[PDB]
């Protein structure tokens, strides 16, 4: 007769952002806060509390140390200072960075689930698998929960619409090999693309809007130094989904045995999340232009782990 | 026919804070931001309109400039850089600001609800209402919205209990005479003061939840260098009150003409808020200590207008 | 400086079902009930302010008349007798029309300047007549249509593929009745198409044609069971005055008037549409195929045919 | 890893808009209806299910049998035929405890290992006896008691002194029922004593007798009016609910078991008590005046006689 119980590790613009949301949301009555630098934790863990009065029900915020993760339901992993203006390097650093992170949260006897948020996020969220031993469905990466609502928004732009009422997806790498469906991108039915296609210049509209998806980031970095309001409503997004056992299909990060002719490789695609995490993948029809697409996005993945 | 708009001006620490608050509440579908600093507006406005497909229903945000304030509802202030480590020189500082931003959103045809958050706060309030012309029921500082939040923040942790179930308050300056009303302060009736004085060095633990209260801001800002969670919060909580027409009782920066035996001067008091602002200032009753503490209060405000 | 009011007409089970949900929910603050039945009515509202303290935000419940509708928002018309087994349909049509007639004067002559939200069966044709009758544009007039169709499709598809319902997009269309049409061809989840998943499976074709009739067939079912049906179009209801109160720009399956899309005029009848607070914003023509069209023409036919007999 | 599952027992027009206010507000993800009336169980289940696809998140709502509550988390009772006009007391009750005992013992032997929540007449009376068939701790049995004559106090309040229910701190505690009594030496807005500001106006001390006339007398006039009441249980059963599986805390009124608390024991009464995901974690004791106190004692030792003559 457990609360709801999350633990975020890294507390810097995006965890902190994270934090804020779930006190908004309400997703979860107990949040614990662990990062290295114990006067930021301190300073938020209060700013945070004073909020809880107000919000919708009960949330208790708390500086937290790895014992605190032994009854943790869900550990949300956003720590690695961003990537400084090469790959490799980050990936070293921020790998040794997770293997100390999991290994302290396995000792503490946590058994729930991991999201990790860190990038290069597929890269991360595979060796948070491989280092939790935890089986795939209580590992997931943000992936492209974040990619898919920048394309929706977007889109909504475009056509005018409530971003709830546009259907699309970011598949792939969360970064320069992701791709859109557009295959699938609708608005009740209306095939976006088509549309598009349709209007003065509409190949040039096309491309924009996904240009303006996959390099949002770089965009937001160039004008305010960091991003962090997208990812951590995405985050409180995939948290929501287990939390209340949705079921809800989310394009997240998700490992790969077989679906999309793909295996060993964490990689963002549509999922169905529920309390128990990621409860299947879900295989949708791709035409030739997004099987390159996503054929050839895996194996950068799997390139980069290799290196 | 139209929508609920709200026009942020000063896209800092706090507002942006607001800015996501509102974007995870959907309080309202339209919100509009101005910043000298355009830069960090066009980022965050790109970052906020990112999380705006999670959001529970649907909200527009974006960058704007003060013709934008013609048909806006309301209009919250947390434009000014906080105080480097004088009061008069803030003041004065801040006032002029001010008179430009306020004078601006009049210009504009603006005939709604201004929500100030600037500090000094009730001075700031005082002076929006002065220079707007507008009714003092349209006229809205966030005074104690947050004092009162950290007061019923640390008594549910002295008393384990939900915050919402924490009846409690603190009225006065948002500063260093607000005053605790100890007189009411109840979970269900039990009478929290009381409850303290019986615990073994309870009067040390009463005066520590009150200074805790008291130098909270000071407390975060020692930690992380600005604080901005708990008065977003309360900020959303207000706009809240207004767009759902609620006629709840909420702790703000009032104009008092009459009540509490005090003219002429905004400070913290419970006031009934509604879609037309402050309905009207709740007068509650109050103990000896408590009544020469407010009065002590709203003489250092009416002071500090005078100088 | 008014807060959100709707006036609900009609306070029988699906009105007193969209008055609790309204309760439940706290779309808007101001909620006025009228009924011919005023002891039903006092009834219903003592019991529903008695839930007011647990809404999410303050909801004000009170009985009213009809000059409570002079500041009204939204006005909801969910008034009129359901059908008895055997009345004819075009008795059904003349009685309704008639205290539509009456209804929506009384509306009018308040100075009310809102949206019309309309449930009563046949709620195309009442949807019409609501627009006709209160001389409104067709923005401002709305009929439920298939709100409630579309759900119960997506809910028989939710089982079917076993993911929430929200995570499944699909659309009934038509008359909110038996000349509805399902649009397999854009039914889906995240892209997957499940008409032609569903073929795939055994007796596919038998399972392709269940859920639709499950759908066409769902009020018959529950009335069977338990004498009316208000939960789904209670729900239904809702969503469209969120839709509204909140300015969405949603895309909602409802009833809505077509001047030349989906080449038919003249008509109320389902259609994706656009809603905010001005109310239908403009209708969606989205591409049908070949069986699709043939459908929803005769569909819209249907309606047609009925208002000409009425 | 499972998630949050709720059986509800009595689907009548208390249960069925129990389960209507869970799917508005999407507490938990999984519903089960449990009633003797299969017929108006299938009908319902159907009608709620086609609401879900508006629900804020999922919500599956079944059909059950007493198997499904092996690992239900809340098992929510409203199972009994209201009290028939001129039926006595303890004939209501002899008839209760039976339909009790029997349904106690079909979830038991599921093997149901969470909290029992309520409302059936007389909500303390089988409470005490749920607790009693059940073997449980106290904490995991919990009766819906004054959670909703404190609703209906803070309602004709709000109205009294024209503010937001939510920001009228009042509450009722006692029997649900004719000895329950007021706590006016606590009733307040923001610190407003409200006893003593309406005593103050004229005729004020009538005002005072009328709001909690009012208040105890809802029921009787809500069932005069429209045959039953079922909103206000529903919606505060609903506010129970939230308060387990958001694991809040809250300080809500509900019947309760005293094992010492204001010097009674033995005895289901309504009183504040902290509710959270183990059900009630312990009963707040609260200053009485004379008055209360003497009310209070009159209300225990009535419900100690009612189950000692049962
Ligand atoms: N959509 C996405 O997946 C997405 C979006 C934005 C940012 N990011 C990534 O999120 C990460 C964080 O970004 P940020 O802007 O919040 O960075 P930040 O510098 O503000 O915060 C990083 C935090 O991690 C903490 N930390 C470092 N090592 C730690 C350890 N061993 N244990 C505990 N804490 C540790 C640091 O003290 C710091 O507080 C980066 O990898 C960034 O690129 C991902
Ligand atoms: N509870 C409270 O009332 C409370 C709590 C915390 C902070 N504050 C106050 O809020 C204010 C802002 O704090 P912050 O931490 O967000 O500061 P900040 O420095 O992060 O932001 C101030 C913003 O105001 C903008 N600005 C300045 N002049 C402007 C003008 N003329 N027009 C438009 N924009 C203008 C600046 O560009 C900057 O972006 C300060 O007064 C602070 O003390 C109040
Ligand atoms: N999805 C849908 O559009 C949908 C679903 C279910 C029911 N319905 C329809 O909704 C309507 C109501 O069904 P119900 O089950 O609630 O019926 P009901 O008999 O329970 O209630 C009808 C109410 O209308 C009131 N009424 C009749 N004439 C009136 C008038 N002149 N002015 C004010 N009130 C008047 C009656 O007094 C009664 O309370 C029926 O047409 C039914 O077929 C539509
Ligand atoms: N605030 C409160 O605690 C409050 C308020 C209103 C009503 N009530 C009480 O709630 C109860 C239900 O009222 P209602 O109006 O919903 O009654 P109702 O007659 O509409 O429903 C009672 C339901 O119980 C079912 N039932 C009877 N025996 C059963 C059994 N052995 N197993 C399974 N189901 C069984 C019946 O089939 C019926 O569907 C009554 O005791 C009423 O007095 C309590």
């Amino acid at each position: 007769f457990k609360g709801n119980k999350v633990v975020l590790i890294g507390n810097g613009a995006v965890g902190s952002s994270y934090a804020f949301s779930l006190v908004n949301q309400s997703i979860v009555d107990e949040l614990v806060i662990i990062d290295l630098d114990t006067e930021k934790v301190r300073g938020d863990v209060m700013d945070l509390k004073h909020a809880t009065p107000y919000s919708p029900t009960t949330v208790r915020v708390k500086a937290g140390e790895y014992s605190d993760c032994h009854d943790a339901d869900l550990v949300v992993i956003c720590a690695g200072a961003a990537q400084k203006p090469t790959r490799l390097d980050l990936v070293s650093k921020n790998l040794k960075i997770f293997k100390s992170i999991v290994g302290e949260v396995m000792a503490s006897k946590f058994d729930g689930i991991f999201l990790v948020a860190t990038n290069p996020v597929d890269i991360l969220a595979y060796a948070t698998w491989k280092f939790s031993g935890l089986p795939k469905e209580r590992v997931i990466g943000s992936g492209t929960i974040l990619d898919s609502a920048r394309f929706r928004l977007l889109l909504s732009e475009a056509f005018d619409v409530a971003p709830r009422s546009v259907d699309a997806q970011i598949i792939g790498e969360h970064g320069d090999t992701e791709l859109p469906v557009w295959s699938h991108a609708n608005i009740a039915g209306q095939p976006l693309k088509t549309l598009l296609e349709q209007r003065p210049e509409g190949k040039a509209q096309i491309e924009q809007i996904f240009v303006q998806t996959r390099d949002a980031a770089y965009d937001i970095i160039q004008a305010k130094g960091a991003t962090y309001y997208g990812v951590a409503m995405g985050l409180a997004r995939i948290t929501e989904a287990i939390f209340r056992n949705e079921d809800a299909v989310l394009t997240v990060s998700a490992l790969l045995e077989g679906e999309y002719e793909e295996e060993d490789v964490y990689i963002g695609v549509p999922a169905v999340i529920n309390r128990n995490g990621i409860r299947n993948v879900v295989e949708i029809p791709l035409n030739d232009e997004e099987q390159s697409k996503f054929a050839h996005s895996a194996k950068t993945l799997k390139d980069i782990m290799a290196e």
